[PDB]
């Protein structure tokens, strides 16, 4: 139940576990409260093309400020996510494999600070339903 996709900007992106990743540039840093569902990305500091892939085991990620390096199955553990379910979540990566963002979850200290950049990749995390 594996899976793996080059992540184009802009794009909706439909994955087998019912949800989507959407993407585009954007010339402003969000105001948004802060939450997991959305991310954002400075072009100029990460390896480009993005990827969204499925776990695998000691995939680990660095969180913001001083949190430290966290394995991906303990966060999955903690937020009391069904077995079935992880091994289908989408997992946000750089062209070098550095995890950056766990929709829904978890980000790394990877994400953009609001820092004068011309331009951002924001990205946003949202189910088929309604
Ligand atoms: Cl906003
Ligand atoms: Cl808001
Ligand atoms: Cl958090
Ligand atoms: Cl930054």
């Amino acid at each position: 139940k594996g899976y793996w996709f080059e992540l184009p900007v802009p794009a909706l992106l439909p994955l087998p576990n019912g949800y989507a990743i959407i993407s585009e540039f954007g010339e402003h840093y969000p105001r948004k409260q802060a939450g997991n569902d959305w991310f954002v990305v400075d072009p100029a500091s990460v390896s480009l093309p993005l990827r969204v892939r499925t776990r695998r085991r000691g995939d680990r990620m660095v969180l913001k400020g001083t949190g430290g390096t966290k394995k991906l199955k303990e966060i999955f553990i903690e937020a009391k996510i069904p077995r079935m379910e992880r091994d289908r979540w989408p997992i946000v990566e750089d062209a070098d494999g550095r995890i950056l963002w766990v929709p829904g979850l978890k980000k790394s200290a990877f994400e953009a600070q609001n820092r004068g950049q011309a331009r951002y990749i924001l990205l946003q995390y949202q189910a088929m339903n309604s």
